[PDB]
């Protein structure tokens, strides 16, 4: 038992690896990437929407290390993590593996709410989502995925090898966070806010339990927390919003928002990115009675 | 157990908590951390400087976290991770945890060099540095000191149980990474740079191996090497320079220098950062010869 063929003819998963001209005899790289062909075919519809130049051959091909004409001296690094590419007034707007991440947060309403308001920390585990290789590859197979005279019978065990040893981290149930909030800090105008904080987060956890891009990035078991809960260590007990946001203006911390104005471009924030029609913005007592 | 006693009668280590106005019940909150009064006051000459009210009280006395008229509204927040602070026209300049450890990186030759060119990433292993309680700590023991009824002897209980239960992360050896290392990947107007590498590094660690401020803070095995390997998870075998830096500037990336800009930027800033004689900027023909 190996990996599901494709329809394609692509390999089912393929190891990716810092293809170069120059020699790299002590394999001075990232780790390499494994790319699961399979999932992204049988997802994305054109095979064209990656393979921008309508061949379907490795990217590597063009873009390597350094760069080189075929490639218009775009880098792999460049061509694989681009983020602000500029569309292409005829022919096909070129896609790197993070801008079509990005998009897919942006564009999928269920997605769109918590990523209006995240800010991803683009850390090492971040990096590794990717970058994420079998302990079992030797130095040798390295040097020859570098070189490319790896055989792609090896290649492809390494990648099913990877891809069978992958396990999926579990987010942690809702049920270990608080039923309800009454968020009461600045209670004056109006009554406290009784913020239905694990409903919140349950509905927003069922609508994305079974997507495959979400689970492979949502990987700590408390990351979903930071969602609103950021710039502070994972944990079960997170500190207060008005530990870090003053109710007064904070002139030495310009881009920190007031308390009130850091729940409501929270609070807002998510409920515009993913077109919640309840409640609206303009709505001044659903989410605090006014006060008697 | 108990720690040495202090000269100046501050208890030898202390738990500092959380303190302010608003009930807390559910700890929300950044795990405490616990100061080592010994080694500081054995360091840091004048009391005033940290006491910069004179009287020797707890900040939270008037730095509590939502901030109160007796601190001037300067919250526990600011007053503890403050950088910006301005100098103090009458009396004293105040100091924050975070301003004095970043002025010794800035005014010890022997961090300046480093610190000259390292950008810190404040993560969560940055703050478990000071955020850093025992996990015997109870609940109901966190309740006790944010509300300020624990018990002086419990708290120096669990403040000495931390320290005591604290661990010094070893950097790697410089003998598992190159010992030299060749410069050629823009060979032309010079011959390579043969870049003593373990001499730098084995150099750099000698005069910081005792120092109790940076032992706590180069807190991952590999992380010295990220002094110029940056931006990249820690690794015995980094990217090349010239796999994100291209030769010429990158227009996608304005704000990357090209990789000759980013050798001359590192090499020649840690040497203007830590005074070092020669080479100078302008003594090039010292790092690469030229060309024959
Ligand atoms: C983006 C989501 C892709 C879609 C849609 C398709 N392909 Fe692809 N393919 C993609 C990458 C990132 C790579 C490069 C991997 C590498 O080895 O460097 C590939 C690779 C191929 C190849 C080359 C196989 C190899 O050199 O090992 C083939 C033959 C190929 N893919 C073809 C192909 C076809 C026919 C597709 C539509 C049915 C198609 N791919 C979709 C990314 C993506
Ligand atoms: C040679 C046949 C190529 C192959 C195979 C791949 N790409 Fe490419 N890429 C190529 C060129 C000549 C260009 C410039 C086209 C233009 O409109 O100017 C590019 C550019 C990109 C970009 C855009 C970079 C930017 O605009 O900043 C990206 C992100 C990119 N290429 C990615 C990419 C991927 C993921 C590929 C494999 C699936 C791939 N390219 C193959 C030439 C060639
Ligand atoms: C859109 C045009 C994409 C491009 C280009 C790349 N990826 Fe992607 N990826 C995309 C989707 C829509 C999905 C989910 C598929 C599904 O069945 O829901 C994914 C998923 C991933 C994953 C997670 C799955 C896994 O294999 O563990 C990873 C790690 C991943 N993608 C990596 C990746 C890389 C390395 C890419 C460039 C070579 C890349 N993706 C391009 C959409 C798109
Ligand atoms: C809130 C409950 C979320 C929902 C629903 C979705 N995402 Fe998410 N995502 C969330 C957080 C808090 C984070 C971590 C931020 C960080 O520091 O990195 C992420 C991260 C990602 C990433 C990586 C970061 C990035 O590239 O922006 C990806 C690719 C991602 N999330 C994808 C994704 C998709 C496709 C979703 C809808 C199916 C989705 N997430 C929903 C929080 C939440
Ligand atoms: C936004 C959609 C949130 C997500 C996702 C999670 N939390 Fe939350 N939480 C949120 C807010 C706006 C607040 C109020 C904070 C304030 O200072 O006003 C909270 C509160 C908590 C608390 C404190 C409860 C108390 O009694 O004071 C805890 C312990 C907490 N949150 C935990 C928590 C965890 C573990 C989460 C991930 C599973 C999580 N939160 C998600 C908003 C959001
Ligand atoms: C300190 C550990 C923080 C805690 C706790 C919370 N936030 Fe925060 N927030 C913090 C910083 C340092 C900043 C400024 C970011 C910058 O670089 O300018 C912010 C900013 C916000 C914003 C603005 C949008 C954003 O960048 O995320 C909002 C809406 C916001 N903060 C809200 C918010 C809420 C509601 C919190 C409790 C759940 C909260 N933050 C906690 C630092 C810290
Ligand atoms: C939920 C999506 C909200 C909407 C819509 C509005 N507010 Fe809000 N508001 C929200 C929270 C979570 C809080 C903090 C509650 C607390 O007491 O700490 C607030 C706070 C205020 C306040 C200050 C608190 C008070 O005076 O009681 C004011 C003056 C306020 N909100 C004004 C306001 C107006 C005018 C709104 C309609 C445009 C409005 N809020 C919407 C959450 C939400
Ligand atoms: C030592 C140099 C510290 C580093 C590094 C960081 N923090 Fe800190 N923080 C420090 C002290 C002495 C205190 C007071 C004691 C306490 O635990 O309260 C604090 C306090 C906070 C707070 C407010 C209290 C709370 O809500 O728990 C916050 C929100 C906080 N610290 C956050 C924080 C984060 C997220 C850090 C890494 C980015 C961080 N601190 C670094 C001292 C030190
Ligand atoms: C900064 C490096 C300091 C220097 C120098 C000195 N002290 Fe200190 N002291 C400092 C901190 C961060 C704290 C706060 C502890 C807390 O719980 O908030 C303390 C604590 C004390 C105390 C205890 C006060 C109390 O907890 O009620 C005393 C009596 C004290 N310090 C005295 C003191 C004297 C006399 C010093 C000079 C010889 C001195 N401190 C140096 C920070 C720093
Ligand atoms: C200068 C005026 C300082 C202020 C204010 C604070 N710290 Fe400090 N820190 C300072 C020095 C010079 C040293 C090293 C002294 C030596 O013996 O060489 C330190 C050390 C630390 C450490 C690491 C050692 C340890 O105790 O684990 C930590 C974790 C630390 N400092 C914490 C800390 C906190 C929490 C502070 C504010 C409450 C704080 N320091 C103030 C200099 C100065
Ligand atoms: C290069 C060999 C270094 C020397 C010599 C010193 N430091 Fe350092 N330090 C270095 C790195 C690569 C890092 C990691 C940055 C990160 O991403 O966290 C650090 C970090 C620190 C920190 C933490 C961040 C900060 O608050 O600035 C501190 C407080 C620190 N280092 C202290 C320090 C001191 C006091 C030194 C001289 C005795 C010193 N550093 C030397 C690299 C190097
Ligand atoms: C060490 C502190 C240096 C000093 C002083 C100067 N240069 Fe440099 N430069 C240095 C390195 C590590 C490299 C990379 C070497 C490689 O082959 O990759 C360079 C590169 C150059 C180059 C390009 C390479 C070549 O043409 O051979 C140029 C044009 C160059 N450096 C010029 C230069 C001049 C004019 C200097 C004195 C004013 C100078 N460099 C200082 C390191 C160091
Ligand atoms: C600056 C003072 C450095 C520190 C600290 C470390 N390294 Fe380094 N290293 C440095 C440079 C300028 C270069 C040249 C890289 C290039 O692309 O031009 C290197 C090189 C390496 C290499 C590759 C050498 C080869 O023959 O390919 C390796 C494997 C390497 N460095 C590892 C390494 C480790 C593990 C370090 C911490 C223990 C480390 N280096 C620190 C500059 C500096
Ligand atoms: C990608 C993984 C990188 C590798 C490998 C190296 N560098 Fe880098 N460098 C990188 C980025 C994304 C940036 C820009 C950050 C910004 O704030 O714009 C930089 C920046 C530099 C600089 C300028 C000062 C700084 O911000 O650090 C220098 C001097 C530099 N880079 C040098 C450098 C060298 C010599 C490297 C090999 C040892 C190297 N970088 C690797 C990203 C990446």
């Amino acid at each position: 038992a190996a990996l599901e063929p494709t329809d394609s003819g692509a390999p089912s998963a393929i190891v990716m690896f810092p293809v170069g001209e120059k020699p790299n005899p002590k394999g001075a790289a990232m780790k390499p990437v494994v790319f699961n062909h399979l999932i992204h075919e049988k997802k994305i519809d054109n095979c064209e929407t990656c393979h921008h130049t309508g061949d379907p051959v490795s990217c590597s091909t063009c873009h390597t290390v350094e760069g080189k004409a075929e490639g218009n001296y775009i880098t792999l690094d460049r061509a694989m993590h681009a983020t602000n590419i500029a569309k292409r007034a005829k022919g096909n707007t070129p896609v790197s593996c993070v801008s079509c991440h990005e998009q897919q947060t942006k564009e999928r309403r269920e997605c769109a709410g918590c990523h209006a308001i995240v800010t991803p920390k683009r850390d090492e585990a971040w990096c590794a989502t990717c970058h994420n290789i079998t302990p079992s590859m030797t130095p040798e197979q390295m040097q020859k995925g570098i070189n490319g005279t790896l055989l792609p019978g090896d290649n492809e065990a390494l990648a099913a090898e990877t891809v069978l040893a992958q396990k999926t981290v579990e987010p942690v149930s809702p049920m270990l966070a608080p039923y309800k909030v009454v968020i009461d800090a600045l209670a004056d105008k109006y009554e406290p806010s009784n913020f239905t904080h694990r409903r919140h987060l349950t509905s927003l956890m069922e609508r994305i339990k079974d997507d495959k891009l979400a689970q492979a990035f949502h990987n700590k078991p408390e990351i979903l927390c930071a969602t609103c809960h950021h710039r502070s260590p994972l944990s079960l007990t997170p500190p207060k919003c008005g530990s870090c946001h003053t109710k007064e203006i904070d002139k030495a911390n310009p881009g920190r928002p007031n308390l009130m104005a850091a729940y409501h471009l929270q609070c807002m924030g998510c409920h515009k990115g993913m077109d919640v029609a309840r409640p609206r913005d303009t709505d001044c007592t659903t989410c605090h009675k006014a006060a008697p």
